[PDB]
């Protein structure tokens, strides 16, 4: 008996994962014995895809180096997932300049709130699927040390999950800032929830307009938010926050994971490039009952979902609309995509309100 | 930053695991960098204990070598779990001689069925927490190849979970021979359910008196059973089955995992020595309503539980009574422990049936 590639090749029958359609034995044999500097193997990065029979992606990176050592597998998946992204295609340079936005104010009669999120990795340390307790703790240390250097309207306080009081936990729940131990297949099967809640925590400023999660699904989850429809102001704080944290991190020789081709790196290939989801809560009483509604959203390159997030129902016809893509455009440009898209949606709503047709407002 | 033992030491506060009370930093530092020939680390074997806050054991072996490379941790836990087992204590030689049993027939008026189970590991291959798809498949191959050499009343057929038909699956469910993907903390947290159901299967003889599970929680789970109370006959088939399989395995240079001190090795320290649980279904209408019932069972060194197994209620006063221990006695002697114990229970029941006292039947 030999523990070789042939003996270890996954049985992808019945699976609906992207990986199974790209990881033929030819490729597996090649990648089988490879390892990153942190010991991440091909079996590691595909484990979730094997465990799950649903329509997953199944691909997860244990560390930054995963994207280079297992480049041909990630590129194949990335290419299909992000609807076209070859080996010579490159992510545009980061763009966090809020002042370059045009008309970043929404009619607050329809737009109730604005939210912009992204994820960062701390270079040198493994992603949650592979990180050790030591690494995870260093991630928390780096981040919290940096956050404590923030001032002004970015001044905040840190709430470690492992030292959280009933009173604090209760208030964070009411704020909807608390996160539980993940239970999703990708997180569970990738061993991303080990040692919970060791070195996990929540940070937020006094205004509660800037939220930070540590060691949840990414090293750092960044969230900027405001009531109303001033998306430009939400983006301005978003970029100013990321930059400020990065500046405090340089003091300790730490930086975000980023490279010319893929932009900001994270464990989940689906969230590469900008990892940015800009969204609004927008009320669309009439448009939502229009037969072309779902097609209009897709055409605008937006995504639609319930008020309570992914896989929830929309209450009082208020929808969570956001940019659908993550790659092939800069942050500032995705935010401009949301602006243009949402205003069009609002124009259509105001047409239906006046008993008019929207037939010639639809993206041809 | 250094990824050393100090940075990686588990925070055992709040935990009710045995490991936390033995794995002080002193020990952790020593074991931290160690590895078995299969790459099993200390972090691996204790991971479940860290993940779980309940009253677990939390210790699991990735391979056979785990018990030697991490000997001082396993010995500490084993010592406490099995109520006294020092470094110089030794498990008695295996004893599968059913003919050495005395009075192995139960009053079938009270004893409805008999069951005896154990677990085996195939030497050379890793336990479910650490095994690869290749290894797991080799385990299935070795076992099924051996089973196909069995004849007579040990002739049976193999039902691979990954090629199971609705009709077969339905019949196995009715027989209560099917096992699902484990969901318990120890199994989930130790990564023992990877690639389900790849290389998992069920084997049983025509009589349905001999059952075998492959790659569930152990490499091989062996179960002998009969209606009525002829425990001697159930043990006779049990031992004859284990020996026959071992004999077919030698043809291919394979053998069970076993050593002088710990007896038959398995991933779970709680099941070392004999890994043997001999049980009966015994109806105790009157005794079960006696205030001393639970104390009598413990004194007889037996265990009591519901008819549907662990954590179930007893229906019609029928209890699952079995030997409580796994170490410090031979198989044949645990079965004799069940015999002596159950007959005493039956004598007490027949006393209460006649309105007599059992005060002087109780183990002083
Ligand atoms: N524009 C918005 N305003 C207020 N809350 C929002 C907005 N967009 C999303 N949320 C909230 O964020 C939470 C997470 O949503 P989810 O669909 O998981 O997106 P993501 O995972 O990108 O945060 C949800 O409970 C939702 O209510
Ligand atoms: N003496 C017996 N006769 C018939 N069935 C039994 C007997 N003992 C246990 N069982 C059955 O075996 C199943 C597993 O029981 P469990 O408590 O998990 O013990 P184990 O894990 O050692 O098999 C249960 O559903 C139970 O009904």
């Amino acid at each position: 008996f030999q523990n070789d590639a042939k003996a270890n090749f996954p049985d992808y029958a019945n699976h609906g994962c992207v990986v199974g359609r790209h990881l033929n034995f030819e490729m597996y044999q090649r990648l089988f014995g490879k390892k990153t500097a942190h010991g991440v193997t091909v079996d590691k990065v595909i484990q979730p895809s094997v465990d799950n029979f649903g329509n997953c992606i199944g691909l997860i990176a244990g560390d930054e180096e995963s994207y280079e050592v297992f480049k041909e597998l990630f590129d194949a998946v990335i290419n299909e997932k992000h609807k076209g992204f070859g080996p010579n295609d490159s992510q545009p340079a980061p763009d966090l300049d809020a002042s370059k936005l045009v008309g970043g104010q929404f009619d607050e009669k329809y737009v109730k709130s604005c939210r912009i999120r992204t994820g960062r990795g701390i270079r040198g340390l493994c992603y949650p699927p592979s990180c050790t307790r030591g690494e995870r703790r260093e991630v928390e240390r780096v981040i919290t040390t940096a956050l404590a250097g923030l001032s002004g309207d970015l001044s905040g306080t840190y709430y470690p999950l492992s030292k959280m009081t009933p009173e604090q936990e209760n208030q964070l729940i009411a704020d909807h800032f608390l996160f539980q131990k993940p239970t999703g297949h990708l997180m569970v099967n990738s061993a991303s929830v080990r040692d919970w809640p060791d070195a996990r925590g929540i940070w937020h400023n006094n205004e509660k307009t800037f939220l930070i999660w540590i060691n949840e699904e990414d090293h750092m989850r960044v969230i900027s938010m405001q009531k109303g429809g001033n998306v430009k102001a939400v983006f301005e704080r978003f970029g100013r926050g990321l930059n400020a944290i990065a500046e405090q991190m340089k003091k300790n020789g730490r930086e975000y994971m980023w490279n010319q081709r893929l932009g900001y790196l994270c464990a989940c290939p689906s969230n590469l490039g900008t990892g940015l989801r800009a969204s609004v809560h927008v009320q669309l009483h009439q448009l939502s009952k229009h037969p072309k509604f779902e097609d209009i959203v897709v055409a605008l390159q937006l995504q639609k979902r319930g008020t309570g997030g992914e896989h929830t129902a929309a209450v009082d016809d208020v929808y969570d609309i956001s940019n659908a893509a993550r790659l092939k455009k800069s942050e500032r440009e995705f935010v401009q995509l949301l602006i243009d898209g949402v205003k069009k949606l609002i124009d259509m709503e105001q047409a239906l309100e006046a008993g008019k047709s929207i037939d010639d407002l639809i993206p041809a």
